[PDB]
């Protein structure tokens, strides 16, 4: 189902008459327009499907942004699959003219990834970070994801250095965090640990970050690494609500583990803390 794919990136009529019939009552439904062009695509007139797209862009009410976004995305797919690099560059271009450019960029990236033109994706990743990287964090994250996914993990860290030069300082912690989470999930968790260690070396006091850190570890489930981390946390500068909070986590963890010496060891350590 062609249309459903587009609906995912966006984040029964058997005939022309059937379709045109729906469109009378439902002119604003990108879904109808896309099924309609998909219907044609399967019969291999892509020029007919190209026409529908333009008709949809014109008929769908200008106030319905998400509906029109869908049409543009369906066209990007059209041109990327059955078109040529010049048709695509045309749609691309109009699109960023008519819709939010960064959005359109992220979408074409997604498309290249699915079509497996990785050379084309890489290049646009660099082009998009040139353009929007001064201000959008997600491009930097999305690129490091790409790079990790394609097994250049050092390149990921190179472009992370790039993102920190590009980006204001209030975005620095964030994007590093998010890279750390990346490393844990698709990357080398050691590299993520290192990144976290940095964040928490600079800001010993942002306790939300120690949390994020341990969660990643409580999720990698290396018993030691988690426990040594809990060890360190309690020795930090902590509000009683924070303190009590970490122990339940610690307890909950050892539960999912089932080592009941430690399960006890936590309840003891808690009470020792509760004294002051």
């Amino acid at each position: 189902d062609w249309t459903a794919s587009i609906l995912d990136q966006a984040q029964a009529p058997e005939s022309v008459a059937d379709f045109e019939r729906l469109l009378i009552g439902n002119p604003n439904s990108s879904v109808v327009w896309m099924n309609y062009m998909a219907f044609q695509l399967q019969l291999s007139e892509i020029e007919k499907a190209r026409e529908l797209a333009e008709r949809a862009l014109k008929t769908i009410n200008f106030r319905e942004e998400a509906e029109k976004l869908n049409i543009w995305i369906a066209m990007l797919n059209l041109e990327n699959t059955f078109g040529t690099e010049e048709t695509l560059e045309e749609v691309f271009s109009r699109a960023c003219q008519y819709m939010d450019s960064y959005t359109i960029h992220t979408k074409l990236l997604g498309i290249y990834e699915i079509s497996e033109k990785f050379d084309k994706a890489a290049e646009l990743f660099k082009a998009t970070a040139k353009k929007f990287g001064g201000e959008k964090v997600s491009i930097w994250v999305s690129w490091g994801d790409f790079l990790i996914s394609h097994n250049e993990e050092q390149e990921a860290r190179t472009i992370l250095g790039n993102a920190l030069k590009a980006l204001p300082k209030r975005n620095h912690i964030e994007v590093v965090r998010k890279f750390a989470q990346l490393e844990f999930a698709k990357g080398d968790p050691e590299r993520g640990r290192s990144l976290f260690e940095g964040l928490v070396a600079d800001a010993p006091k942002r306790i939300d970050l120690w949390n994020v850190y341990v969660d990643q570890e409580v999720k990698a489930k290396d018993k030691k690494k988690v426990e040594d981390l809990f060890e360190r946390i309690i020795t930090k500068k902590i509000t009683r609500k924070q303190a009590k909070f970490f122990f339940n986590k610690w307890l909950q963890f050892e539960e999912s583990e089932g080592d009941e010496k430690t399960i006890e060891y936590v309840k003891a350590k808690a009470t020792e803390y509760v004294a002051s």
